């Protein structure tokens, strides 16, 4: 299938990107270099991942080598929760730009709808372990994101982990200047997200699926959790197509008109994961994979469940 999807800012976004959460700083430079060498043109980053400097070393070296041109890359980062304040957004974006070695981002996302108290800690806590909120609302944070477009720092802005009512709040914002281009959400066969995806797509917002392999390296994994990569039903579909389970899990969101961002630091897997443009899942395969939904989430924190903007109390 076609490699890029058209966004509502008029730019094209590669439907396959490389994830970088948990990629160790001593491995991620080589991972990104390999990824670019084997065809990746989209890298998903974030300040909170603590490895943007090292991602940037790889990007800058592949630009210097003229393996790629800057206009052929699609670099995404995200505004962390402790920077939702009007006066902090530009500096947060600039720190990311400096670290990534870039003079603009292709896409900058509000990482989570929950704003936290600014400071050095990424998760400021009270003495009982609840996150300490900011009083800055999502609409004022969105206005600050719009400024970044108007200053040339970012080509597109979007959101991540927003539920449909939160997306709707953005879309209904008085004086809205730029619609979100993307909502980046968790999505895989155990969390299929039909309702939220349909809503976003109906509004022209492109959905990016994160943790498409079920994030087997997530730090809070428990032995009893379900495992996509080991699910015999998914392995069977992969065997029928002579592809790996990971390749099926990556192709699945692609055929739903989603962008997908599998993470790896393993060179062989980085290359394997890109070899997904040359086979098709049938409609029956797609519906079968959708049938595995169990509303199982990788990402979501106990410490945030009383924040006024916690996204996962709503059904979708
Ligand atoms: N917006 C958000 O709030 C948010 C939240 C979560 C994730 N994300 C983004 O989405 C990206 C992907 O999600 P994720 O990192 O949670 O997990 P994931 O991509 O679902 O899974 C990554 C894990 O799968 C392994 N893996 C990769 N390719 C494989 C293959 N072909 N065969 C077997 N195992 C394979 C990786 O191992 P190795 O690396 O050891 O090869 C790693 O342990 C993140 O890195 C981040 O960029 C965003
Ligand atoms: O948020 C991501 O992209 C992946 O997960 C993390 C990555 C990090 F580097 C550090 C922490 C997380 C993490 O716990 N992320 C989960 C998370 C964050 C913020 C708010 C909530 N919430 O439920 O409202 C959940």
């Amino acid at each position: 299938m076609a490699s890029r999807i058209l966004l509502n800012n008029g730019a094209k976004m590669p439907i396959l990107g490389l994830g970088t959460w948990k990629s160790p700083p001593g491995q991620v430079t080589e991972a990104v270099k390999v990824a670019i060498d084997v065809g990746y043109r989209h890298i998903d980053c974030a300040h909170v991942y603590q490895n943007e400097n090292e991602v940037g070393v790889a990007i800058q070296e592949k630009l210097r080598e003229q393996v790629v041109k800057r206009e052929e890359l699609f670099i995404v980062s995200k505004l962390w929760c402790t920077y939702h304040e009007k006066g902090l957004v530009k500096g947060a974006c600039q720190k990311t730009l400096s670290d990534l070695k870039l003079d603009y981002l292709d896409l900058y996302l509000i990482h989570w709808p929950t704003g936290f108290k600014p400071g050095k800690e990424f998760f400021p806590l009270d003495e009982s372990g609840n996150v300490v909120p900011s009083d800055t609302n999502i609409l004022d944070t969105w206005a600050a994101m719009e400024e970044l477009v108007d200053e040339g720092l970012v080509k597109a802005i979007g959101i991540s982990n927003f539920n449909h009512l939160q997306v709707e709040m953005i879309l209904n914002k008085p004086g809205l200047k730029y619609k979100p281009a993307v909502n980046q959400i968790e999505c895989h066969p155990y969390l299929t997200q039909e309702k939220l995806i349909q809503y976003c797509q109906s509004k022209g917002i492109v959905v990016t699926a994160y943790s498409p392999l079920g994030s087997p390296d997530r730090p809070w994994a428990k032995p009893e959790d379900p495992s996509l990569l080991e699910d015999p039903r998914i392995k069977a579909i992969a065997a029928k197509h002579n592809k790996t389970t990971a390749q099926v899990l990556i192709r699945f969101p692609m055929q739903r008109n989603l962008v997908v961002i599998p993470k790896s630091v393993t060179p062989e897997r980085i290359a394997e994961n890109f070899k997904v443009f040359d086979f098709e899942l049938s409609s029956q395969d797609m519906t079968t994979l959708l049938s595995y939904n169990r509303n199982w989430r990788v990402c979501g924190l106990l410490s945030c469940t009383s924040h006024k903007d916690y996204p996962f109390h709503e059904e979708f």
